[PDB]
């Protein structure tokens, strides 16, 4: 009966909210300018609140609706995504800044698989979800391996829920961009055991994550999935506090990865330009940092640039504009996931 | 400050707040209520409030109107999906609940959201594989059980509305069911996947596919043992239609059967009781060891479980019929679930 979100040829959107009871009803959404450009909608005679906003560039937007000042989903949208605790409504505008972010119809899908693990380091068993490629099943090839890694307040959970990677993955892959590829999203915060919208808190620290990882999450793969291994068959990445563990599991462990992903983050020493020269002597084959002009962790990204370039040790950076943002992150793993497991 | 809602008291009272000075009206719907709505009543700093109970032990799902708007509790991080219709749940700790927790000194089996080619359908289609804890890392074989949703469900729905990982986890951790793979799939042949995250895509189809799409696939590429006696389905409303075509048109091909709130089957009305009778007939004598019949008392459906019991009866044919409380909800499924599985493979 009320369609909401109705996407228009022009890119234009319209959102519906029923009730004749409420004054006000506003959405928050993510073309909007900041919190200062929240949007009001127009209440009509039959109790029926609506907005057209647009054209919106192609992209996949969040939003939500606040009535009479408590926040409120669209009903009418099945699309919803949570990112931690906070549950919004989204859509995806279709155009070629977006297209990989669709689930297509017409593109065979890779599984994802919610696995528990004991770990040694932590002390107790925990869940991270694994991307297997299309076509996994039934065959016997093996693959290579990329670690994909969240920022705080995020689970094993975001990077196929917020950052569309299921979706990104299939896309990439089947359309000959990436090579197919086992792509694994852990917790990364060592006190929990899971995401918390599933996973209540442990009955009961400092670099226990990424030790973990190498102990722990790295052989339960290579034991349990048809991994190739060896460093030019692993890839690590992470955003923000990710990021920070990409570095430091990648400078405790040189030669364990070859592709290396730095995103929306900067710097953390005798011991760090050691380790710098070890990992430069390591035969990586990318070091890879990309972040938003517009992020506050910008020039301690330049930093982490510097600090490279201190040791004639070469990456290769991607600055894009905006900020600190999981519309970067998707962009971020859309970019990279194709350098992954090539050479040149 | 830091809103707690909902707030589950030592005396399983529960109470719910939302935040506005700028609201005037917030109710609450919830399944405790019979049929119901309960007002939320305003302080003088913008807080509503209600509280609610005691509550017998059990999860419920809830939801707030604002203003004449359906609101969900943003302080609460437990939301579930059935279809369309998202609510946020919570559940009261107790004996009739436990089963339904995801706790953290039990050891969890995995899910698996796994896409296969159909050819009965003519596309690729999604299902929910549940391994049992361990399943990774060994080489045991382990029995399946086939668990398929009704009308407007999903594969997603039977972990998502049903609580199947974590009745599975406990019920395995606790020596109470046998370590079994769960195979839940969509059951509506027009779908590849669950509509919150596949698109629409450009009759007896589910039925069949099961049989020769499913089952193949689950057997080559998870660790299954294999045969009627290593095998189980069952269903619920629409799915226990589906059950009883399945299990009728295959005879021999599952030992454990479970049909959840229905009853008969839907060619003149005496052509079609022939064939029915010669499938009960050729069900009956193919070694099945258990034909389970679950439905609640005051279910639309009752009628036609009695007919169904009735029929069978008249076939000497065997069934433990087991009737509950209530009606058609997922509550009730739960249970059936909860009963169902550690009957299974024994």
């Amino acid at each position: 009966r009320i369609i909401s979100p109705e996407i228009m040829p022009d890119n234009k959107v319209t959102f519906r909210v029923y009730s004749k009871d409420a004054s006000k009803v506003t959405i928050t959404g993510e073309w909007q300018t900041g919190p200062g450009g929240v949007e009001e909608l127009v209440k009509n005679d039959t109790g029926m609140f609506s907005i057209t906003v647009g054209p919106l560039k192609p992209e996949l937007y969040a939003y939500n609706f606040t009535v009479d000042g408590v926040k409120a989903l669209d009903a009418n949208n099945v699309q919803v995504r949570r990112d931690g605790t906070n549950y919004q409504n989204f859509f995806i505008i279709p155009g070629p800044e977006s297209d990989l972010y669709f689930h297509k119809n017409n593109v065979p899908h890779g599984t994802v698989t919610k696995v528990w693990y004991k770990s040694s380091v932590i002390g107790f068993d925990r869940r991270m979800y694994v991307y297997t490629p299309a076509g996994y099943e039934g065959d016997t090839q093996r693959y290579p391996v990329f670690y994909l890694l969240h920022g705080a307040g995020g689970d094993e959970d975001a990077w196929t829920n917020m950052g569309r990677t299921a979706q990104i993955m299939d896309n990439l892959i089947a359309q000959g961009k990436a090579k197919p590829m086992i792509v694994v999203m852990t917790n990364g915060n060592a006190n929990q055991a899971g995401a918390q919208n599933e996973v209540p808190p442990v009955p009961v620290m400092t670099g226990k994550f990424e030790e973990h990882l190498v102990k722990d999450v790295v052989p339960f793969i290579e034991k349990n999935f048809r991994a190739l291994t060896g460093k030019d068959n692993r890839a690590i990445a992470g955003l923000s506090m990710g990021g920070g563990h990409t570095q430091t599991i990648t400078n405790d462990n040189p030669g364990m990865f070859s592709y290396i992903g730095v995103f929306s983050m900067g710097i953390m020493e005798k011991e760090r330009d050691a380790k710098i020269e070890a990992l430069k002597k390591s035969g990586y084959k990318l070091y890879w940092i990309a972040c938003g002009k517009d992020d506050f962790v910008y020039q301690s990204a330049l930093t982490l640039r510097n600090t490279l370039d201190k040791h004639n040790f070469k990456y290769v950076y991607r600055e894009s504009t905006g900020g600190h943002t999981w519309a970067n992150w998707r962009i971020y793993l859309s970019e990279f996931a194709p350098m992954l497991f090539k050479l040149l």
